[PDB]
């Protein structure tokens, strides 16, 4: 694991975020994208306002940040700058369904979704899970993110970083089992099956809050919604995060070819044109019910559907030749 310097964690200590930001971070259409330097700052903002100032002791909390930075890759989508817009999605869920979400929930969900994509490599499952790369071996069944688990586990371990230490042994391992659910949820072969189950829940009027399976689904499907929300961004920013997600589809496609294997459209950079229609069925086929599904479920959660149908109206647009 990449262990954060001095100078880091101490610079983020003094870190103050300016006034203005303070009103826009509260918003489901923020774009952290303006902020680069700002984004552990920001971060720690959102737990301090989420958890309290002294949830955490704040010098375990600024080396666990730096550190979970420095073991992001390089790769065009699944980094850092990825990393930070789940967690402030997260946020911005939380604090608009604030008293439904434990203390213990609200930390667990927030350092889960900094943490859900932790030392990715812009493979997929599904490229690991053929080729049998070691990962897949490990992990049989959702392996990046079981990896994405066993990297925030040893960030953890490292001198002075495990900031749930200071909780109850029972709390401690409540905490690190809401985490892997969390993370593990964010395999989106898991989330066809979350959203129907949940779907049934909610319509005959079964779904129970207080009842742990319903609530593990319900988090899940937070997940996803968290994962996914480039797609609730203004057009501009949602068509530019689009090209890094192709980036990486067509680098797999790539090593797919030079390893003397076709890979499908999605990974094709020699079928580009076929993209915006690719676009048009994900957010019909995975978007659109993720976020109607979350709006029953957290109404004040509306403004992602609303947003996701705006970027779906876009794609349809780009198909029209408009
Ligand atoms: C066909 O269009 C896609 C196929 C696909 F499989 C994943 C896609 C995706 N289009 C988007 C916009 C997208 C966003 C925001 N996030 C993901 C995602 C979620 C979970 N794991 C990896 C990715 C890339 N996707
Ligand atoms: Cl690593
Ligand atoms: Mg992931
Ligand atoms: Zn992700």
């Amino acid at each position: 694991m990449s262990i954060c310097t001095s100078e880091e964690w101490q610079g983020l200590m003094q870190f103050t975020l300016p006034v203005r930001l303070c009103k826009e971070i509260e918003l489901f259409h923020f774009d952290i994208g303006p902020f680069e330097n700002m984004w552990p700052g920001i971060f720690v903002y959102m737990v301090h306002r989420s958890c309290g100032t002294s949830c955490f002791e704040l010098e375990k909390l600024c080396r666990f940040i730096m550190s979970v930075k420095k073991n992001y890759r390089r790769v065009p989508y699944h980094n850092w700058k990825h990393a930070v817009t789940v967690a402030h999605c997260m946020y911005a869920i939380l604090q608009n369904n604030h008293t439904l979400f434990t203390d213990l929930e609200r930390k667990g969900l927030l350092i889960a979704c900094l943490c859900h994509d932790l030392d990715h490599r812009g493979f997929s499952n599904s490229y690991l899970q053929k080729f049998d790369h070691p990962l897949a071996a490990l992990y049989s069944t959702s392996t990046m993110e079981q990896h994405h688990f066993s990297q925030t586990v040893s960030i953890l371990q490292l001198e002075g970083h495990n900031i749930f230490s200071t909780l109850s042994s029972s709390e401690y391992e409540q905490v690190l089992e809401i985490i892997r659910k969390a993370i593990i949820a964010t395999d989106l072969a898991l989330y066809f099956g979350n959203r129907k189950q949940l779907e049934e829940m909610y319509q005959t009027g079964s779904l129970n809050l207080n009842n742990q399976s319903h609530r593990d689904r319900v988090i899940g499907l937070m997940m996803t919604a968290c994962d996914l929300c480039s797609v609730t961004k203004l057009w501009p920013v949602t068509k530019l995060t689009a090209n890094d997600i192709y980036a990486e589809f067509w680098a797999e496609g790539d090593e797919m070819k030079k390893l003397g294997i076709q890979p499908i459209p999605m990974m094709d950079r020699d079928k580009k044109d076929e993209v915006p229609q690719g676009q048009l069925g994900f957010y019909n086929a995975v978007a659109i019910p993720c976020y109607t599904t979350l709006t029953q479920i957290l109404p004040p959660t509306e403004p992602l559907l609303k947003a996701c149908r705006d970027n779906l109206s876009q794609w349809e647009k780009v198909i029209r030749g408009e």
